[PDB]
């Protein structure tokens, strides 16, 4: 729900790892 900041238009999101999901290319956490 919380956007972490991060997006994966180009390259994969890697802080997304903490659960941070990608939604429309922009990584959200829950």
């Amino acid at each position: 729900g919380t956007p972490c900041g991060e997006s994966c238009v180009y390259i994969p999101c890697i802080s997304g790892v903490i659960g941070c999901s990608c939604t429309d290319k922009v990584c959200y956490l829950n």
